[PDB]
């Protein structure tokens, strides 16, 4: 029921997110073309997409990802990588909230996600803002899978309202904060959040509701199976804060579902 | 190009081969229903399929796999796993040939694959023949991916001509021996060998021709990409021993192509 155009953008930023794991970018200098192993990001590769800045283990939270310039789609893309060990990351996630009044009043955010972003926020804002000054008609997009989707969502909330819109596309993202933060991410001006979940993926059900967490609205829930191709009629737009009957269902969730967002993600063949 | 029936069998044996890696078969008792993690084998789970025998690190060559009864498809399936570390195996694979005149005259086979089979041949033959003597109507199929596909091929060549057809479905198998063995596999009565390859998969390119190896004919070559769903029209039948222009083409090969045969294989989400 989503337009072909939105389905194509969902595909594209799933592959920018996938490229944060699989991108041939160990020491890739600025200006190198973005390429991946294992057909992880073919639509990225078709674009005129280059690395503006790569980072690995940055700040106190050891944040990894890259800033890209895409002259085909006219994008400035900040892509954050999830964990290198997702099963261990999932099973060892702490659920502590901290106040984040400097992002929204009465908002509380995951201590790790919000500390990791704060630690790199000055450096990454300046990189993004340099790119925007150079290409003021390009669209700014923040994206990521898993922990990277959390970091993208926190980053977006914090850097919006500085005269360029920031759209956020997250894939399998955990809850990032309390109901006031979910409410803020629902309504915040200056950019859209496209929060994409898949079947019974455990990560978007963590941290739990009973640790004081809430999801933002809306959710774009992929109903097609693990290792199954996604069609346009497989995505369901579900409205409402902590809406049930997309990913937030009372059934038993799984980790393989987290690794399949329009193709393989969070793991590299 | 192939029939819809054969396309469905291709997909089904790809999942029996995947099950050798992702099956919940760890000291699993006989009679247990076959299930996989990570949606590896949904067609196998749909079927009334159970374990007749599991084996792990069997013989000198540490051969791993299972014998399955399938009362829906009327099958007896002997599925061999490939390596637990395929990249390590590819890198460390030696090319030594050894006399197999007891299989066919003037045939030479890979030392490791033939020795690994020979070590387990008596026990597994007994298992197969117990299933045949209980279900004489059922189709005997040997299958496997990677090293498992080579073991299924050698096992087939050895055990045919004892009163039951043995069909072999191999996925990304390496060459198994010399031109004589290749010709024997092309023409051997008592079953069909379906040797399936995918795009530029590295493993069917090993050992190299230059070490005295040939492929059997024909080859079913999948020309759809890594992480792309396979259509019936995406399989080409390629005739001739050491035919070029399926997998045997002069381009750079890669490992991810090995792990995508109708779906994920050789790794478990
Ligand atoms: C880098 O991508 C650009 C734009 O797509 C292309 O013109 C150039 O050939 C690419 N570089 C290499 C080394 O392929
Ligand atoms: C085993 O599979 C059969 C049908 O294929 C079914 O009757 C039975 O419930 C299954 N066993 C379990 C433990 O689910
Ligand atoms: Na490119
Ligand atoms: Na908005
Ligand atoms: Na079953």
């Amino acid at each position: 029921e989503v337009s072909q155009d939105l389905f194509n953008q969902f595909n594209l930023f799933a592959q920018y997110s996938a490229a944060a794991y699989c991108g041939k970018n160990n020491d890739a200098p600025a200006g190198t073309n973005i390429t991946c192993t294992g057909n992880a990001c073919p639509e990225v590769e078709k674009a005129d997409a280059t690395f503006l800045y790569s980072f690995e283990d940055s700040g106190v939270g050891d944040v990894t990802g890259f800033l890209a310039l895409d002259n085909t789609n006219k994008l400035i893309v900040l892509s954050f990588r999830g964990s290198r060990s997702i099963e261990n990351w999932i099973g060892n996630l702490n659920f502590d909230l901290k106040e984040i009044n400097d992002i929204c009043s009465g908002c509380r955010g995951h201590d790790g996600f919000t500390s990791s972003w704060r630690s790199v926020a000055d450096t990454l804002r300046q990189k993004v803002e340099d790119a925007v000054r150079e290409h003021p008609d390009y669209r700014v997009v923040f994206t990521g899978h898993s922990l990277g989707g959390a970091l993208a969502t926190v980053a977006g909330a914090d850097l919006r309202g500085n005269g360029y819109d920031i759209d956020v596309f997250s894939y399998g993202a955990p809850r990032v904060g309390n109901r006031a933060f979910a409410e803020f991410l629902t309504v915040q001006t200056g950019g859209t959040l496209y929060r994409i979940t898949h079947t019974n993926d455990i990560v978007p059900r963590l941290p739990p509701r009973e640790f004081g967490y809430s999801h933002s609205s809306p959710e774009y829930w992929i109903k097609s199976g693990t290792l199954v191709p996604v069609t346009r009629n497989d995505i369901v737009k579900i409205e409402g804060i902590d809406a049930t009957g997309g990913n937030n269902q009372p059934n038993i969730p799984d980790i393989p579902a987290h690794l399949w967002y329009f193709g393989l993600i969070g793991t590299c063949l």
